[PDB]
């Protein structure tokens, strides 16, 4: 039943034993892989034990498996559960439930990291506008001046009497998209419908390529309320050409923070519909997907004519030419302002290594092949070569539904 | 909606589902519990209904689908299994089920292709010398000084207690790997193995790192022959850039004929365990993974090094850069030669218009992501932001194990 996984440059052989722990369906079945898609598409005894999993895998963490502490921590649970249909985690629960969701991301390339992250405990918010202060906290402590730092926070849980607390960006920097009257967009184009949503509910809009947005935030059952981020939290990076003068006067820029809003974090069955988390970029993230990608900022062609190459046959290169030179203004330009950023390269080799302590330590690691191995030069890093298992550990980030 | 796999492509927004992934009649390596979609390698009851299921399929394909010679040609194939434990193909169902096998092999991009096969039949093979004649027919004929064909010749199938047909090299035209007095390999490490074999069988090695391997055939129940290629008969492309000009004394070269030589073609239950195919190459093939690869060429370095490059630091995108003129000289270098040859975006965007075709005439394609997507410049290429199914149809081409 273990699969047997091999590295193809090395040779080297390890066997996933992990993936017995996995309580969760995936996508796949022995009729076909779905394996690529991006998003495929309660009863007090069904959380009552998902609960006690999770308890026991704290305990475990603290090397304090079956003990009193353990022991009467289980009995709590219970009796929480038995008469409420719910209960509530401690503080340092929460801090290991966080960084072991980390730690399960599939689709995660930078978890080496996963045991350093900063947790908010946000629980005691009961309005958007409180909600908006532990955001600014948030971001200040994040972003600290260029030198990031790993942060999650973590608002109050799902109850099932009412409406979720909820941040209805994506993400807590993001930058405008703006339909034109002729069919274009300015901006970004991801943002589109939440640029729409900003305005509908009274932010008077810019019309530039990088208007930051302001914040959607949502307290149960009330209309969302609009928040706009004072512009001395949000840090941007312009982006300029170590080599190429010209590249500067494009006016590229993006921000420090790369910072999760919408995602769902359950542990022990507990599920905490806001809870934004923010690391720091991998430079392809920026300068391939963000912008280069077609439905994006889709600047390579622009940049491939800045160069002077021949953009009239495919075989030139050029489409692979002009998105390196992206790539490198993007790791200049964050090295010049002195703000955190790994390359595809440097991160993929110390995700390796997360492979193999993870693989001492649990006996495996679930990995999704297509989001680890980075969108340019993927077979030039050391992941395309690694053979990974996919699979759904608790705790963990899930997608939710747009609250609108 | 509809209770098949919905398929997204990013890029465009466009929805399809999959239906043809209801014809699978083999299991993948999946399970609801854990995808392993990453993973490269993983009696007469049985063989009649797979035998009617292809026959099936050829009449369906004809529009001849229940008709008395339909119904015949059935009764004909339980009749010779009955009595002789197997069957046999007419030429025109063979010729179908070949064409087939490369339609429904969901890691080739090439696919667009697949309707235009040249199916040479020499199941009237009866010596390791004749399967070599056969073998320069089929290299002559696809090589075609550069206009580069598609071909495929099929020997005698598997028979009950009687030994198989095999070609033991992996493809038809391969280098020499040469384990060194020192560790190192020089020429392909790929093939140090089979290189070996040959010098086992009496070849005299050259010393070269580009050394055109001999053939070791094997006829039924008969120990392999070795049997040297003429060099007239082997088209290989001197590499050049077409603006670096040391590049030419780096001396690097490699062949154009791409001819898988190892895989099993099945049909209907029938196996052909010799049945070599080949097409035209796809540039990084050569100039990615061949040349760069760890475990291959590896000459990534030595190139940055004559670019003048700062290869002491990942975030210079040094890897990246000398990749990317690499797979450009290739191109360059073919083109000149004028031998068929085909970069990743063209490559690409042409297995799109194929996805499109086989929407229309079968309902879906299987495909595997992980493969299909180029190992340069993933996401630049229209294929990265296509959701794909991955599933096994028959006909079909496997994988089988190495005959020593
Ligand atoms: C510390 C530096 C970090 C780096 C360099 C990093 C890198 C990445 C990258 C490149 C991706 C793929 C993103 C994409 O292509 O959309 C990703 C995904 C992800 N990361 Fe990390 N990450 C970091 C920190 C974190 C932290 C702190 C968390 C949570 C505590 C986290 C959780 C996730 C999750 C849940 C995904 C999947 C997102 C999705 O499925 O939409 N990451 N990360
Ligand atoms: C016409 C030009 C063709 C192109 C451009 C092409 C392209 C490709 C590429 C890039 C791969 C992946 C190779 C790798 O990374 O190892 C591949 C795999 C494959 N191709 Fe095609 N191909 C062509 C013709 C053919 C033909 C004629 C056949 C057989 C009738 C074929 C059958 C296959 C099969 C079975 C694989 C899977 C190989 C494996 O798993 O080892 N292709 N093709
Ligand atoms: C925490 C962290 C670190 C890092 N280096 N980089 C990131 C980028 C996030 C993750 N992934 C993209 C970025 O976030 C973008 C917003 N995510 C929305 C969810 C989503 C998902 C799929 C399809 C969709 F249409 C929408 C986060
Ligand atoms: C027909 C055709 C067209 C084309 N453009 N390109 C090709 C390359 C073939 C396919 N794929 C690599 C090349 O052939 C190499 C032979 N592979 C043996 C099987 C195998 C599998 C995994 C790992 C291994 F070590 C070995 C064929
Ligand atoms: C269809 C495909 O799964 C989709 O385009 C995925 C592929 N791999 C990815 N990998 C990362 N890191 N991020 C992505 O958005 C995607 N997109
Ligand atoms: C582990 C991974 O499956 C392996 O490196 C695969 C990835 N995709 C590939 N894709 C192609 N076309 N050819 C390959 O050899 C590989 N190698
Ligand atoms: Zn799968």
């Amino acid at each position: 039943k273990f699969p047997r996984v091999k590295n193809w440059e090395l040779g080297s052989i390890t066997y996933d034993t992990l993936c017995a722990q996995s309580q969760q369906d995936g996508p796949c079945t022995p009729r076909r892989c779905l394996g690529s898609l991006v998003l495929p598409r309660p009863p007090a005894e069904q959380l009552l034990s998902q609960a006690r999993d999770f308890i026991n895998q704290y305990y475990s963490s603290i090397k304090r498996s079956g003990s009193q502490a353990h022991e009467e921590r289980l009995q709590e649970v219970e009796a929480e559960v038995a008469s409420t249909g719910t209960y509530h985690l401690r503080e340092s629960e929460l801090v290991f439930g966080a960084k072991q969701a980390w730690r399960n991301a599939p689709r995660c390339v930078g978890r080496i990291q996963w045991g350093k992250l900063q947790v908010f405990d946000a629980r005691d918010c009961s309005s958007a506008q409180e909600m908006f202060t532990y955001i600014c906290n948030h971001i200040k402590y994040a972003t600290n001046r260029g030198n990031l730092r790993s942060a999650i926070t973590v608002f109050p849980q799902r109850a099932p009497g009412r409406g979720d607390f909820r941040i209805w960006n994506s993400q807590l920097v993001r930058y405008a998209g703006y339909r034109q009257q002729d069919g274009s967009v300015r901006g970004d184009p991801a943002n589109v419908e939440i640029t729409e949503l900003c305005i509908q509910h009274g932010w008077t809009p810019g019309n530039g390529r990088f208007d930051v947005l302001p914040l959607l935030l949502q307290a149960p059952d009330e209309a969302p309320e609009l928040f706009v981020l004072p512009p001395e939290l949000v840090l941007e990076v312009p982006l300029e050409h170590p080599t190429l003068e010209w590249f500067a006067a494009l006016g590229l820029r993006w921000y420090a923070l790369p910072a999760v809003s919408n995602m769902l974090l359950e542990i022990g069955g507990l599920e905490f519909s806001a809870a934004p988390f923010s690391g720091w970029y991998m430079s392809t993230e920026i300068g391939t997907r963000n912008l280069c990608d077609p439905h994006r900022y889709n600047i390579l062609e622009d940049v491939a004519v800045c160069m002077d190459l021949d953009t009239r046959t495919t075989s030139s290169l050029w489409k692979d030419k002009a998105a390196v030179e992206i790539n490198l203004a993007v790791l200049h330009s964050f090295q010049l302002a002195k703000v955190t950023i790994v390359d595809h390269h440097a991160a993929t080799v110390s995700f390796m290594k997360h492979l193999d302590n993870e693989q001492k330590a649990r006996g495996g690691c679930p990995a999704d092949w297509a989001w680890i191995v980075p969108p340019i030069s993927g077979s030039l890093t050391p992941v395309f070569h690694q053979e990974m298992v996919n699979y759904i550990l608790s705790p963990a980030f899930r997608y939710q539904p747009d609250p609108w």
